[PDB]
């Protein structure tokens, strides 16, 4: 028998209010067939997990006394990695061992362990299984932990919707420094992508400009600049100079700033909004429609990625590939270990109220 | 010889301060092959006519001394209904007393004649011809001088995008009293789409309403209502019960109303915005983009048919179909005859000046 921690709330609300942790038994030695135990290494706490506890997400795992509640609970977090400790009879494709994240969202990552179907899950390459196909690295747990949607999100943004020339065209990005901003920097590079990142402005600005072009941005400027009539002129020279044309926006904060990245654009534009600071709507000036032939669509991975195993296990492919290559750098999490000692939900309350120092990551 | 007149500028500014008319001379006898002479029998004066005048809008006719004018001089109007008196050796589309509308924008409709190639019109038929393949009516100059924008407009925003159930879904307009909104509602009502008419307040209200629904307007709302959160599922109750779904809203005017109309779509909808009533830019919430696969683009009829005349002609023919098949309303507009008691220049001025009456047409 295991007795497990798992973080629930039988009611929406601040992650800080309605947050507990709850004991609960899995049977190690009663096994269905397909069914798997997991051990879980890692998982960060991301603005969805939030989200769904707040009650404002439209996905989200159902409230059930099956943690042994009296009242109906949820758990919570969707992104996450897992060692597979033991496996059923009928179970062929996961061993003991093996890394695993789930293959589906709601599935509840913001606890010790799970009970589930193979099918529940993705395997990842453990590093001695990197090490032995001969790759010059193999994942890191904070990378294997949030592989699920920052990266993939940023390499489908870049590549599913329009095809920029390489050498040539250009994207434009806001949320320069968030997760995803920087993986897409990262993947501009990788694919010779041109692109501007909008930053806020900070004390360390210059060196955070210096990171990011690091990384892969081209250019590097500030919501200021963004929004500056007299600095327009000269993002139009960088993009004539270059040959090409700034074809797509992407857009994680809305309000004045996604106005300011639309109309950097050349004709035929495309924004995908796939985030939202301060509830500010996205706002578009109306001649950037008519005039400009400019459309502005949404992105969700967890939606898109629904019912399309195939683009899913092509794009975390690469992902993969690219860590162990080398290639691909994740920004540090701040990890705080769980030993038993303070209840897990104490340690993801932590994680969300410092949400600002840093992505947090609880590992086990 | 032919003596025409034309409305002219020499530079641009309001039409009260810049327009004037020529007198100048047509060769009828100096002909060419493909060439076609016209005489003009009705011009309307639209918003886009006027925003060319001005010199904002950024497609218009280019500044010759074609005219005869000591100074480059640009045409005034881009819609208009004209007669064919004579045509070039290899002309065997157009004939003598054929009725025709300009093929393409900047033709300069604002004057008694035009002499053009046949690529350059559109045959339209005129009543007698309607008449002897067996119709009850035949087009009124009014119809075949006013068909080509908004009409055209319309029907394409309805039609040319996303595909609606008939008797089953719905779309949902702003600038409801417009007049495109009003062919929306008719065209919507032929095809048996259900629809959505938004409108600010007023003291006639009732009246307001009344005419739009005549119109084929399903509903008709408030902006005070597009504002209302509480009204959402009154709306919400109307598609329900047509067995169908919201896929598509027009938007012209910006700010809180486009915010307004896109809330009420589906999951999966579309915006079109088509205009952009003061200085109010597209604002949209994020949500809509992420959770309900909105998409917002804009619609500009001389853009989307400037290389697509088989999409112009098979979208006319149906307007026509149901212009005096007697299935169709035209607009009414105010006419003023060019008959010798005033200017040409000074009747187009007046028409300007009393825009606010209803759609002012010029007839010769
Ligand atoms: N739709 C999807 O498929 C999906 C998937 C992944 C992510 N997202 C969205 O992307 C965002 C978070 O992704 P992440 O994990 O990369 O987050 P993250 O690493 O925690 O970064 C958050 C970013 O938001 C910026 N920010 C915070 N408040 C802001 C404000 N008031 N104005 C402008 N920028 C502000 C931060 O800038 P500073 O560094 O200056 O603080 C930072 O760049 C969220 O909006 C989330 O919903 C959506």
């Amino acid at each position: 028998m295991i007795t497990a921690q798992a973080v629930l709330y039988t009611q929406h609300g601040e992650p800080k209010d309605v947050l507990f942790t709850q004991s609960f038994e899995i049977d190690d030695d009663n096994l269905a067939p397909n069914e798997v135990i997991v051990k879980t290494l890692g998982s960060p706490i991301n603005p969805s997990d939030i989200n769904q506890i707040q009650g404002v997400y439209p996905s989200k795992p159902a409230k059930t006394t099956g943690f042994g509640t009296a009242e109906p609970a949820a758990p919570c977090g969707n992104e996450g990695l897992f060692e597979v400790i033991k496996v059923g009879s009928n179970v062929s494709s996961l061993e003991a061992g093996d890394w695993v994240i789930p293959s589906h969202v709601n599935f509840g990552t913001w606890r010790t362990h799970a009970l589930g179907n193979d099918d529940d899950f993705i395997k990842l390459p453990n590093p001695a299984q990197s090490k032995a196909n001969g790759k010059p690295n193999g994942l890191t747990i904070n990378q294997g932990a949030t592989i699920s949607v920052n990266p993939l999100t940023a390499y489908l943004m870049l590549t599913h919707y329009v095809k920029l020339t390489p050498g040539k065209d250009w994207f434009i990005q806001n949320g320069g420094t968030s997760a995803v901003g920087k993986y897409a920097s990262q993947i501009g590079k990788l694919l010779n992508f041109n692109s501007i990142s909008v930053i806020r402005d900070r004390p360390n600005l210059d060196e955070v400009v210096a990171s990011l072009k690091e990384l892969g941005a081209t250019q590097v400027i500030t919501e200021d600049q963004n929004n500056s009539k007299e600095f327009g002129p000269t993002i139009k020279e960088w993009i004539k100079q270059s040959g090409g044309e700034a074809k797509l926006a992407l857009n994680c904060v809305g309000g004045k700033s996604s106005t300011g990245i639309a109309r950097k654009l050349n004709n035929n534009g495309l924004m995908l909004t796939y985030g939202g600071m301060s509830f500010q709507p996205v706002t578009i000036p109306t001649s950037l429609y008519i005039f400009k032939n400019f459309t502005s669509a949404g992105f969700w991975v967890t939606e898109l990625l629904k019912n399309n195993k195939e683009l899913k296990t092509s794009t975390l492919n690469q992902i993969i590939a690219w860590y162990e290559e080398g290639k691909l750098t994740d920004a540090k999490s701040i990890e705080t270990l769980y030993d038993g000692t303070k209840p897990l939900h104490e340690l993801y309350q932590d994680g969300v109220a410092n949400s600002k120092d840093g992505k947090q990551l609880i590992t086990y």
